[PDB]
């Protein structure tokens, strides 16, 4: 009545995009960000995830119809402290150039919560302060600076960021 789509595809990774995935870790434009430890702790969690081991996280592709450009990370918390309902940690990398437009990231974003976390509460993302893009692309997608930290794997300044899933379906 009076008062009442999505261009990307996203799955959980297979075995037969393994390669793929490693192969975008090593780019320049990704290591500026991952690296280290952080970059060791991704590929041995992917593995795991891979093999029938036992992953820490789950892990993504986005697809553009057969166009696979990004890989997504991401792990549950359980009910408790300031998240009663819980909440998903986030971590994305576009790692296709062709693919990198703030405003195609925001949808990105934003598709892949309402296709995959769409019965979540709340969205957390954790990047680099000196990161600044993604900064202002989180900002972009909705997602609000909670608090600072000094993250174990890359003891370097961090925001904590947060997102409304609500929110965003009310503004959606």
């Amino acid at each position: 009545n009076a008062m009442m789509e999505f261009r990307f595809c996203f799955k959980q990774m297979n075995k037969s995009q393994h390669e793929l995935v490693l192969g975008w870790i090593h780019q320049p434009h990704i290591n500026e960000w991952l690296h280290g430890d952080g970059l060791s702790n991704t590929i041995k969690d992917l593995h795991e995830f891979l093999n029938d081991g036992k992953p820490w996280a789950t892990h993504w592709i986005a697809y553009d119809n057969e166009i696979p450009f990004a890989y997504l990370i991401t792990s549950e918390i359980e009910k408790s402290e300031e998240y009663p309902d819980g909440a998903v940690t986030l971590d994305l990398f576009i790692c296709r150039l062709d693919y990198i437009g703030k405003g195609l990231s925001v949808q990105m974003i934003h598709e892949f919560i309402l296709s995959q976390f769409s019965d979540t509460k709340i969205v957390l993302i954790n990047p680099e302060i000196s990161n600044e893009r993604a900064v202002h692309v989180y900002k972009k997608a909705g997602f609000e600076i909670i608090g600072e930290f000094i993250a174990s794997w890359h003891p370097v300044p961090h925001y904590k960021m947060k997102l409304c899933i609500e929110d965003l379906k009310k503004q959606r």
